[PDB]
């Protein structure tokens, strides 16, 4: 709520407690759906926490931090006296003032981060804790965290391209609702959301997103289903990067029209492929990093990958 980002209003020494309102699964229960045994599981939950927007005035594009209950084995073994699990960050998926501007909650899009044969081998601590939350449970929170990945704070006319993979879709749900419905600013540009995942059933919030597309014209939705589609260029898996190449003109519109690029999701450093595809389109032949830093400097690039 209330524009202008604040960070670290809550640290591990003064956490913020939040009660769980809802925690619903968004992907097929294990065994159902397209992902075969040998490829493990893709269990993605949508999690809604009740908070006091007065005490936790977050801004969409920011991250919330969670502290999983318990003692970190590695820390105890190293004997740290801290021992408590270190914070895990998650992209806030709800719009600044919540859906319907009720200012009553905050939401996350979290996936069980396991390893896996097809059977489980290692089990992510925090992601599973979250996905195991029951309505009424209390969550230890930190933040807000981050103040770079943000929307314009004044009226905007340039086009905006959202590039997401998997859970990276989170920030773009809130941002999409805020730009198209909440209108905290007069936005007159075109939104292009390029969203990628392994299987069609692992694309989450689709009903909502497709609905956004049919209601606006202001908003186009493209998907890259990597394990069901091959790109037309090299016949490899279809990634969002290949979609960018197909959207050469929407890309050019942004490069020359003062638009913005938001890239979010995994795996770590997945922005490289997307960025150097944008560079091909611009035709600029500087080094990858010279082009990337230029865009960021020009406020036309925003990247959060993990
Ligand atoms: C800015 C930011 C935003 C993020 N947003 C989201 C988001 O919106 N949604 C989301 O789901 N995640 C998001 N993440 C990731 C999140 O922060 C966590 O890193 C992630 O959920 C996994 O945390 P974990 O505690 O469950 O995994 P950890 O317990 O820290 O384990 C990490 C990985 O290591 C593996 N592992 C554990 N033990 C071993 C071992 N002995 N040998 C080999 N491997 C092992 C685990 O299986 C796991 O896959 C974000 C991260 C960042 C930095
Ligand atoms: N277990 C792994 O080592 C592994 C495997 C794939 C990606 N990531 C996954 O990404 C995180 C989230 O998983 P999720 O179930 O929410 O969905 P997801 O596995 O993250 O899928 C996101 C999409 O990005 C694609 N991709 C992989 N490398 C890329 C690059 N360099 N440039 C552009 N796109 C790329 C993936 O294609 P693919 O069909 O080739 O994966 C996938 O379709 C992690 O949990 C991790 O599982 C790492
Ligand atoms: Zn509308």
């Amino acid at each position: 709520p209330t524009r202008e980002p604040q960070i670290n209003l809550f640290k591990k020494s003064n956490p913020y407690k939040a009660k769980v309102i809802s925690n619903v699964l968004l992907t097929p229960e294990t065994g159902t759906g397209k992902r075969p045994k040998k490829e493990g599981e893709a269990l993605v939950h949508r999690i809604v926490l009740a908070i006091d927007h007065s005490a936790y005035p977050y801004v969409i594009g920011q991250s919330g931090g969670v502290i999983p209950p318990g003692e970190d084995p590695e820390k105890k073994a190293k004997g740290l006296a801290d021992v408590g699990y270190t914070v895990r960050l998650y992209s806030i998926a709800s719009p600044s003032y919540s859906f319907g501007m009720k200012e009553d909650n905050i939401e996350f899009i979290i996936k069980r981060d396991n390893i896996y044969n097809g059977n489980i081998q290692f089990k992510g601590v925090c992601s599973n804790y979250m996905c195991d939350l029951k309505p009424g449970d209390e969550v230890t929170m930190t933040g807000p965290s981050g103040k770079k990945f943000l929307l314009p704070n004044t009226d905007f006319s340039g086009d905006i391209m959202f590039l997401a993979t998997g859970t990276g879709i989170a920030p773009f749900i809130g941002m999409s609702e805020e730009l198209l419905e909440h209108k905290l600013i007069k936005f007159t540009g075109n939104i292009t959301l390029v969203y990628g995942a392994p299987y069609s059933d692992e694309l989450v919030m689709m009903d909502y997103l497709k609905g956004l597309e049919s209601k606006h014209k202001n908003f186009k939705l493209i998907t890259a289903i990597s394990r069901e589609e091959k790109n037309s260029f090299d016949g490899g898996r279809m990634y969002i990067s290949h979609r960018v190449r197909e959207q050469a003109e929407a890309v050019k519109k942004i490069l020359n029209g003062g638009g913005r690029f938001y890239i979010c999701g995994g795996p770590k450093g997945m922005e490289k492929g997307v960025i150097e595809e944008i560079q091909k389109i611009s035709g600029n032949t500087g080094t990858y990093e010279e082009f990337k830093h230029h865009l960021e400097g020009a406020h036309q690039l925003f990247v959060e990958t993990y």
